């Protein structure tokens, strides 16, 4: 991982669905 937490990697995460994606900026948002 980079950029990211530590296992995901950029394009992993972008992988992701969309949605997925902006939950975890709320979930990142909620915890820091």
């Amino acid at each position: 991982g980079h950029m990211f937490p530590s296992d995901i990697d950029p394009q992993v995460f972008y992988e992701l669905p969309e949605a997925v994606q902006k939950e975890l900026l709320a979930e990142w948002k909620r915890t820091g």
